[PDB]
DNA sequence: AGCTGCCAAGCACCAG
DNA sequence: CTGGTGCATGGCAGCT
């Protein structure tokens, strides 16, 4: 009762589960934190069923919250970003833990995904890039020194961990990396003089150490990820192109939701990682382009046994953890017996980098043969309660089973003898933990119950007996029983020492075996979507013939109308007027899209596209302060080699004010920045502007009215926009038709000025 | 699939189905023993939802039967998870004997627990109404219904089109909404929770009329001013009806309808009830809102009639003024009533209960203990100067009868049910006493027979004890067991022990038995008179209540007035608003840094303002606090600034700026009059430079020319403040921005005329936008000013 | 104080 | 017809 209070003080920051009898509960503010987050009642008290604690700890995970349980000792911590069990995290989406610091300089920051073993580590320049780097990988949970000054970038966030700053001390960090890859140096890595990054790391490999009282073998690397190497985008920008989420915060309607028919879990996460981070080089770009067309015809005999691998990824976490439970061995072995058919497919396959993918798949036969022998066909959740290890395996354990089978059948037969000669057809024999074997009888005939019987309880309708016979093939039965038991677990726990050693090269397959699921897929997602191979080209460009948007097009049953585009450096920005109604959004976003695919070696949805190289791809499409900030940001950063689009900067000012900022960003973008721009305004005036500077053009959506209403149509044409539709609109939405006349009126004198 | 004719099921399953037809989209739970049964597709739903294992119920010929339950004791905790996640549930209760019964016990669907008519105070939200609504439309129209089943309120309207039922839908946000199966505007209503698709035979005009008149003990409507409202009867007679069927019990609490005319009250569009954030913020939470700033009522019942007033402000001059008048007398007043009124607590919702016959002890004793506050509160109230503050008094009732019943009835602090008895007091009832003195004369006789027994027989682990599977027994030790009388007769072993009965025991342990169920009985018969005596008072009871929810509104407007520093707004003849340092009343006590105070003068020459000044300037918040302002002065409220004078208001619209903003703008244009407030926030998108401006400016024409309505309209647009010159009615004001050197700052204070200047390139330059570029575009601005 | 397993009260089922 | 057994979740006896 009292004895909560001390426990609390030996972690208060972290939500405390005290264990009281069929329950976990709360106390203090605890108590209110966790009644507002799960939806469960306040009293300061609250608690949740032992048996569904693990369905709660992972929303409380979920939500950014530590939680220690207090089973007496606080026994177990489950943070968010460090869980590995299936139970607590979301099978399709990566949960990563993160640490971030700040030089005088710049920023250090590493990401773990504890589940892959798969460790980042990055030194953005500025503030934006940090931000930028915050968003795309979203941490479950974020270490940040006392030190930190920016703090604008993280306040908001979920799992934040205030650290002391000796934890990002270079050299402690450096000895511990150093220590867990098995190294001198991190040269191997391309770290060494990376010296930010790896302050970050050191503190994020500690703290992870710190969770797991255990050592982490699936963490045997690190990779720097360069800003030169990937096409920025900022946290605007990708939520705009709504790749893994919708504007709304859903999944649906979403980049991903059309690419993403990949058919193993850890396939889905690795295409979501690619589709976050397109990169500038090509080489990789070219080789993922000849993987898709190569396996093309390869795709419907691959994909349903590609499924039966399932999550191996994460299913190897809990092998290197040594927590893995019986059916994760089972589904290893279920894996490893795909492995051959795969093998098998992919041999015709004319494409190096798919042979390079076969090699590094692996076969395991030694293992898959040890998991057949070891382990029954659909073994129980747990090792704890046995019937786990197959028969024919051991032949100690066989031996224990029968001597238990044969005085579990004489008790059988004992159940008979003792009926037909007693003549009570009620008679029986059970057995619980309180007696263990009993004979009963029902009341009714228990006062038939032959004098050697020993009573030993009474129920309401049945009295239970034991004899010493009973109580004989009882010891008989269950130190049999125990030994088996015993003798299992054992045996289990060797399968890890047979299994471990050979961790390295079935990482290497699970990732092999990732990729091969994202390249199978995005080749059945061009071939069925009538997608189209990319080619690049030296100098900053993009022609494409006939394109569309890639969500769109599947996600309205309306046919979707294809556009143009060509854009070089003779021809580097478009003013685009016409109404929106989304036409023009849609227009300038399929154009990031369809850069944002062929950067990442997908096929795209058009019938051609020649495109140059991207550094960055800004849109700023969808107050008149945020508007006017994201300009800022893009008039800063945008180089030549940046894709720009904007969707009709000025509204929400005076139309003066309004139209000299857009004149002087189409001007500034043209001329200064020379980026390659979409430039969508509602100003006519600016489409004086091809005709005052050079590499500018006008193109434009129109309308036609019909019957009662106005078809938007959706097709980009050449030319200024000659025609406005606001009134017309207005006119349909039952605007009275003297207000009509009198906008009409005043629409003419505003314009004849001009 | 096996064919399940009737005589291929079991009498069980035959007496399921037939129930469970009468209720085929909800869940049944079908009480059978200590269990209530979900069966087939119910058992498959009940087990995902409530987290409970499916399984199965044997059968001989055909399929198994599909089956999930709870034991009866836990009943309420399950019908909260459903009702979270607006679940009906039908309880079909046993209602025959099993000894008299050769087939299967009679059951009857006893009641329906469905989102909008839970009245349980663990089912219900303290500080919030839940309403049961019922919605229709005609040819040229809607009815719509409210009840509020937990108080008896019974509310019926003939919204005239459909912005006007969009906006009471937000303002009533039922639970539950009953509509008829030929809507055709359906767009109002699809994604809203606690849908529920009706019959239009349930919307017949006779059938309301008749069972509203049968309801009510009338013979017709006249006297409740409905009569005239057929189109609001339907969507009333729908509603009667769904009570009635999920109650199954009758409904004394419903006495009354009243009809909601528009005349009444100030109808607010949906946007403005949004865009005022009157009990929700834009982003859906109670932070930061009208009713966050002024509600400090210390009653539930009262919290919840305040929000009703904040979200309906009345149009009677009487009324209001009473209102005033009672807020002024009542100020100094405010430390000693509050906290006597919290103690009465949430008799309105107990009274509810009482009406249902369903009120629990403790229910009974939170009533007993408002009584007990009355004498405290009269006393309190008699030295108040206000005839309104005197009605309420005598409203308030004093029932000492009542408060004297209950103090004999029932103990100090009864259990939570009367299900274990313990809840009638000593002395109310002698055969109660007498039955008690029995099963009581009990621990005190068994002690005695364990020294005794144990004495006697020399065995010193002899002890008695009760079991309920085996009754009472003598225990003795399995090593003492053989020594035990042989008079001792074995009743239950054990591992370690053997326990025994004798006649006298087994005759005191009937004697004990039948006089605990015989009490238990009697008391369930004496608290089920309880309600026979209190309940032929609760026309009275009910306004108590009522006086009470309304003392505690008032009371806290009185406190609220005083504390944030509030005046008396005057009324006038005509339409107009004259506010002397006015605030908005919220984002003064939000902000830190202090409100700047602005005027404002709205008349019949002076209607229309075009407000132009910086973004961030204080257009909206202006705008915003003007509407407020009207609001608070419109439920009797005294209001935030030195001094007010308003004219009549028969409704507020907004519009904050594709077809939604014409749609909205047009329905302004449509249905504004001259005693009309309506706040344009920056309206006006086309798809070209002056296309959406001219709509704007043919707008504020009309609404200047032709409708005449008092306008505020916040623009970015420069060309509309050459509107002053054009028309009559419209005047220019600002927001006081200053520019020295190379920055913005923002006054915040009303200035009549035009702004200076547009300030959208230094809002632009504050945006970070490169000094490069601010340049060029200040070039650029100059070529366009030398136009003109 | 923890863990296991009987029991509630209707009804149908199932062998004899 | 008889005398037995199954059957959800939650209460708590009975054992440790
Ligand atoms: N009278 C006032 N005194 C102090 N601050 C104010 C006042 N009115 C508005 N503000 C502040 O200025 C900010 C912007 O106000 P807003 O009404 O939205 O300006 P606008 O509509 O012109 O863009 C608000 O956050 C508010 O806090
Ligand atoms: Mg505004």
């Amino acid at each position: 009762m009292q004895q909560y209070l001390r426990l609390k003080a030996q972690h208060p920051e972290i939500l405390l589960f005290y264990r009281m009898g069929d329950f976990y509960e709360l106390f203090y503010d605890d108590a209110k934190r966790a009644s507002q987050l799960l939806d469960i009642s306040l009293t300061p008290m609250a608690g949740i069923p032992y048996h569904a604690v693990e369905n709660y700890l992972a929303k409380l995970v979920n939500q950014g919250e530590s939680v220690a349980i207090c089973e007496r000792k606080v026994v177990r911590i489950v943070t968010p970003g460090t869980i590995s069990d299936e139970a607590l995290l979301q099978e399709r989406q990566d949960n990563l833990l993160a640490a971030i610091w700040q030089d005088s300089k710049g920023f250090g920051y590493a990401t773990l995904d504890i589940s892959s073993g798969r460790f980042r580590l990055s030194e953005p320049a500025d503030r934006e890039t940090m931000a930028a780097e915050l968003q795309r990988t979203n941490p479950a949970e974020l270490l940040y020194a006392e030190d930190f000054a920016e703090m604008s970038l993280i306040e908001g966030r979920r799992g934040l961990r205030r650290r002391p700053l000796w934890e990002f001390e270079i050299d402690t960090a450096r000895q511990q990396l150093n220590l867990q890859f098995g190294t001198r140096d991190l040269v191997g890595f391309g770290v060494e003089n990376a010296p930010r990054g790896l302050c970050a790391a050191g503190c994020l490999l500690q703290y992870a150490k710190d969770t797991q009282r255990t050592t982490l073998p699936h963490i045997r690397s690190i990779t720097m990820e360069r800003e030169q190497d990937s096409i920025i985008m900022d946290a605007a920008t990708r939520r705009n192109l709504e790749i893994t989420q919708n504007l709304a915060g859903g999944a649906e309607n979403t980049l991903a939701s059309v690419l993403d028919c990949t058919v193993t879990p850890m396939g889905s996460r690795m295409l979501k990682r690619w589709l976050h981070m397109p990169v500038r080089d090509t080489r990789v770009l070219l080789e993922r382009q000849q993987t898709i067309g190569a396996l093309q015809d390869f795709t419907a005999g691959l994909q349903p046994v590609l499924r039966q691998v399932g999550d191996l990824e994460r299913i190897l976490a809990r092998l290197a953890l040594r927590t893995a439970r019986p059916r994760d061995l089972a589904r290893m072995r279920h894996a490893f017996q795909q492995l051959p058919e795969l093998r098998a497919q992919l041999e015709t396959v004319d494409s190096a980098p798919v042979q390079a993918l076969r090699e590094k798949m692996g076969e395991f036969a030694e293992l898959r043969d040890l998991l057949e022998r070891a382990i029954i066909d659909t073994p129980p959740v747990l090792v704890r309660d046995g019937g786990v290890i197959a028969s024919g395996y051991n032949e100690e354990l066989d031996e224990w089973r029968a001597l238990a089978d044969g005085a579990t059948d004489y008790l059988e037969r004992l159940e008979v003898r003792e009926r037909e000669r007693t003549g009570l057809d009620t008679l029986k024999v059970g057995f619980n933990a309180v007696h263990g074997y009993y004979i009963q009888i029902s009341r009714g005939q228990s006062h038939l119950a032959p004098i050697n019987y020993m009573r030993r309880q009474t129920l309401k309708n049945a009295e239970r007996y034991i004899i010493p016979e009973l109580k004989e093939y009882e010891d008989k039965v269950l130190t049999s029983k125990g030994k088996a038991l015993a003798l299992e677990k054992q045996l289990y726990e060797e399968l890890f020492d047979l299994l471990l050693p050979h961790l390295e090269a079935l990482q290497q397959s699970a990732s092999a075996l990732a990729e091969l699921d994202v390249l199978v897929n995005l080749a059945e997602r061009a071939y069925t979507l009538n997608y189209t191979c990319p080619t690049f080209i030296d100098k900053p460009g993009i022609r494409i013939t006939e394109g569309r948007h890639p969500v769109v097009e599947q996600v309205l049953n309306e046919p979707f109308i294809a556009n143009p585009l060509n854009l070089s450096p003779q021809r580097r920005m478009l003013i685009i007027t016409g109404p929106n109604m989304g036409g023009k959004s849609t227009y300038m976003r399929q154009t990031a899209l369809i850069a944002l695919m062929a950067y990442i070696g997908s096929y795209v949805p058009a019938q051609k596209v020649e495109i140059g190289p991207i550094d960055r791809i800004f849109t700023r499409v969808g107050t008149f302060m945020v508007e006017m900030t994201e300009t800022a940001n893009i008039l800063h950063n945008a180089t030549e080699y940046s894709l720009v689009l904007m969707d009709e900067i000025g509204r929400g000012t005076s139309t003066y004010d309004g139209l000299s900022l857009a004149w002087a960003c189409a001007e500034n973008l043209a001329n200064k920045i020379k980026a390659l721009t979409l430039f969508a305004t509602h100003y006519f005036e600016l489409t004086q502007l091809p005709e005052k500077m050079e590499g500018v053009a006008n193109v434009h959506l129109d309308a036609l009215e019909h019957g009662d209403t106005i078809a938007f149509m959706h097709s980009v044409q050449d030319g200024a926009a000659s025609k406005s539709y606001g009134l017309a609109v207005a006119a349909l939405a039952g605007v009275p038709k003297e207000v009509i006349k009198r906008a009409r009126q005043k629409l003419r004198e505003l314009e004849s000025i001009s």
